[PDB]
């Protein structure tokens, strides 16, 4: 199925953080409204934050997680979870290569900030 797409609440501050564990440089691309909203690059074999930003659900509220690594995308698997019915955490993992540990680059959206 369709992985790393997202509908968030309208007009919405979210977080995005991303996370390494791989050999390569992840590049990691967030698109709110089809267009593109941050990039995170960066390698680590270590878990190291590779980036973390704040931005707007936008008018839509569809958020896309996309991860390449040396321009190959990488292969996503992806869910959502609520908590209380409140605290929303959108999580994505990538598998850049064979091994299947789909932690290369993991990406974690959560909603609401403040
Ligand atoms: C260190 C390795 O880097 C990648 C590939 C090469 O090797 C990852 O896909 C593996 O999971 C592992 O983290
Ligand atoms: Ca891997
Ligand atoms: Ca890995």
């Amino acid at each position: 199925a369709t992985q790393g797409v997202f509908t968030l609440p309208a007009n919405t501050r979210f977080g995005v953080t991303a996370f390494a564990n791989s050999s390569g440089t992840q590049t990691v691309n967030v698109l709110v409204n089809n267009e593109t909203a941050a990039t995170f690059s960066g390698q680590s074999t270590n878990n190291a934050v590779i980036g973390t930003q704040v931005l707007n659900s936008g008018s839509s509220g569809k958020v896309q997680v996309q991860v390449s690594v040396n321009g190959r995308p990488s292969d996503l698997v992806s869910a959502q979870v609520i908590l209380t019915n409140e605290l929303n955490f959108a999580l994505v993992g990538s598998e850049d290569g064979t091994d299947n540990d789909y932690n290369d680059a993991v990406v974690v959206i959560n909603w609401p900030l403040g």
